[PDB]
DNA sequence: GGTTGGATGGTAGC
DNA sequence: AACGCTACCATCCAACC
C-alpha cells in the first residue's frame, strides 16, 4: 500500500501573512495570549524566520520577546485557521475518499487505489502542492510512504514547501539508522528515556525484552516501536474518533471564591458543549489548575448524558469539592466531557 | 482476570 | 525559570461481575 500524508508548513503563521502579505520575510510568532500582564503567553506556532532563533511552539512569550523584540507577535486566531483548514480538506478529498485528519495542519490519503507506484505518487503530490497553492495560497510539505509513520517522517526532512518519497528500502535502511527521537509520537522526554536505556535507533527496540520498555515508556509506545522496527506497522487511514472535548481557561487573577471563578467555569462549559455538536456526554471532569501550574481533577459518570444545564450545576458541585479538598489558590478553570453515546 | 470509575501523575505537539 | 492550551496515555486503588 501507499500513504500520502499533508502537512501545512507553519500554518498559523502562514494563513497570517495569506490575511497580511507584508508579513513576507519578517518573523511571525502566533501566540497564547493568558490575559494576566501584558505579553503573558506561550507561543503557538512560529514561521522559519523566527524558529531560526529559538523562538518555538512551547516556550513563554518573554523568552521569544528577550530573543525576538522587533518580531511581529500576532494573537492566536483558531476559528480562522480552522476555516482555512477545513477548505484544504476539501480540495484533499478530490483526491482521495479515504482520508484522515489528524490534526488542523496533518492529513493523511490512502491513496492505493489511485496511484501504482512511487513514481506516480509524486506527481500526484506535485498536483496536491500547486491545488492548494493555487486556491489557498499556502504552501505544504509532501511526504510519501508505505504506511502513515514513515509518510509523515518524508514531510519532516523535506520540510518547508519539500515534497520526499521513502521508498521501502528506505524504510528498512532508517529502521537501522533514524534518530529514535524523530519518529513521530516521540517527544524529548521519551527520547531522554530511550537513550537512558540504550535505544538510538528503531532496531535497537527488538534488542531489549518488551517488559523493560513497557516500564519506561508505557505498552501504546512500547507495541508502536516495536511494530515500526519490525515493519509490521499497518494501521488503516480513519476519521479520529475523539475520546473527550473540553475547555480550561486562565482567570485574571488566581482565586478561591466560589463565585469569583464560576463565571469562567461556566464560560468553557458554554464553549465546550459547541464543540461538542451533538455529541451526548456521560462523564464531566472539572479541571482546576493551581498556583503551581499542578492541577486537580474532580469527576461524576453519570447513568444517563449531560445535557449543558446539568452541566453548570454538577460542576459547581465539582469545584466545590476541589476547594474542599485542596486548599491552592486556582489559577485556570474548566471542563472536559467524555464517554460519548 | 477484565472492566468501569475516579484520582494522581504525566506526555506530544500546534 | 518565565509559561498556554487540547487531548491523549499511565498507574493505583476500590468496587464490581
Ligand atoms: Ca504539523
Ligand atoms: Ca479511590
Amino acid at each position: 500500500g501507499i500513504v500520502l500524508f499533508v502537512d501545512f508548513d507553519y500554518f498559523y503563521a502562514q494563513v497570517e501573512e495569506v490575511l497580511n502579505p507584508s508579513l513576507k520575510g519578517k518573523p511571525v510568532v502566533v501566540c497564547v495570549f493568558s490575559g494576566r500582564f501584558e505579553d503573558s503567553g506561550a507561543v503557538a506556532t512560529a514561521n522559519y524566520e523566527a524558529r531560526k532563533f529559538g523562538v518555538k511552539a512551547g516556550i513563554p512569550i518573554v523568552e521569544a520577546k528577550k530573543i525576538l523584540p522587533n518580531a511581529v507577535y500576532l494573537p492566536m486566531r483558531k476559528e480562522v485557521y480552522q476555516q482555512v483548514s477545513s477548505r484544504i480538506m476539501n480540495l484533499l478529498r478530490e483526491y482521495s475518499e479515504k482520508i484522515e485528519i489528524a490534526s488542523i495542519d496533518e492529513a493523511y490519503l490512502d491513496i492505493s487505489d489511485k496511484v501504482r507506484d512511487y513514481r506516480e505518487a509524486y506527481n500526484l503530490g506535485l498536483e496536491i502542492k500547486n491545488k492548494i497553492l493555487e486556491k489557498e495560497k499556502i504552501t505544504v510539505t509532501v511526504g510519501i510512504s508505505k504506511n502513515k509513520v514513515f509518510a509523515k517522517i518524508a514531510a519532516d526532512m523535506a520540510k518547508p514547501n519539500g515534497i520526499k518519497v521513502i521508498d521501502d528500502e528506505e524504510v528498512k535502511r532508517l529502521i537501522r539508522e533514524l534518530d529514535i527521537a524523530d519518529v513521530p509520537g516521540i517527544g524529548n522526554i521519551t527520547a531522554e528515556k530511550l537513550k537512558k536505556l540504550g535505544i538510538n535507533k528503531l532496531v535497537d527496540t527488538l534488542s531489549i525484552e518488551f517488559d523493560k520498555l513497557k516500564g519506561m515508556i508505557g505498552e501504546a509506545k512500547a507495541k508502536y516501536l516495536i511494530s515500526l522496527a519490525r515493519d509490521e506497522y499497518n494501521e488503516p487511514i480513519r476519521t479520529r474518533v475523539r475520546k473527550s472535548i473540553g475547555r480550561i481557561v486562565t482567570m485574571k487573577r488566581n482565586s478561591r471564591n466560589l463565585e469569583e471563578i464560576k463565571p469562567y467555569l461556566f464560560r468553557a462549559i458554554e464553549e465546550s458543549y459547541y464543540k461538542l455538536d451533538k455529541r451526548i456526554p456521560k462523564a464531566i471532569h472539572v479541571v482546576a489548575v493551581t498556583e503551581d501550574l499542578d492541577i486537580v481533577s474532580r469527576g461524576r459518570t453519570f447513568p444517563h448524558g449531560i445535557s449543558k444545564e446539568t452541566a453548570y450545576s454538577e460542576s459547581v458541585k465539582l469545584l466545590q469539592k476541589i476547594l474542599e479538598e485542596d486548599e491552592r489558590k486556582i489559577r485556570r478553570i474548566g471542563v472536559r466531557f467524555s464517554k460519548f453515546i
